[PDB]
């Protein structure tokens, strides 16, 4: 897992997330959506956003936005104590909503590409592998979920 100096400065950058919840995930969603389009159709209530300008004028993708990321940050708070947490998202994910693994990866990524483009020179290099690690700790165990579900 991550030692505690690890956890220390996930829960550290998660403080700047904090701050604006909504901007973030709202750039969050957008990058994961332009990056890799057919995410776009798992959302029945966003596939009609055609343009950037339209999902950037959204309110309810913000809204989105922030439920996505108050999830994950309820989730980081647990330093990896998170099965609770961390099950029924997976499992809603998986059968509900039948998000492969892969994109789970692609938002991971994004996360980390919008922590640069909002704190360009404040986000270290200690802060990316500490915030890495967290990410990948909170996809490994989705993954586990997925492989006893079958799913994908
Ligand atoms: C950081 C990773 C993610 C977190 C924390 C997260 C969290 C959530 C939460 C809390 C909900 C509402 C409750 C639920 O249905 O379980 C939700 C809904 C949903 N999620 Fe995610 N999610 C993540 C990644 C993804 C990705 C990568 C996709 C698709 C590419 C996705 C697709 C959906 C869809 C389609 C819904 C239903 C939206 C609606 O119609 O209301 N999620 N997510």
């Amino acid at each position: 897992g991550l030692s505690d100096g690890e956890w220390q400065q996930v829960l550290n950058v998660w403080g700047k997330v904090e701050a604006d919840i909504a901007g973030h995930g709202q750039e969050v969603l957008i990058r994961l959506f332009t990056g890799h389009p057919e995410t776009l159709e798992k959302f029945d209530k966003f596939k009609h956003l055609k343009t950037e300008a339209e999902m950037k004028a959204s309110e309810d993708l913000k809204k989105h936005g922030t439920v996505v990321l108050t999830a994950l940050g309820g989730i980081l708070k647990k330093k990896g104590h998170h099965e609770a947490e961390l099950k029924p998202l997976a499992q809603s994910h998986a059968t509900k909503h039948k998000i492969p693994i892969k994109y789970l990866e692609f938002i991971s990524d994004a996360i980390i590409h919008v922590l640069h483009s909002k704190h360009p020179g404040d986000f270290g290099a200690d802060a990316q592998g500490a915030m890495t690690k967290a990410l990948e700790l909170f996809r490994n165990d989705i993954a586990a979920k997925y492989k006893e579900l079958g799913f994908q």
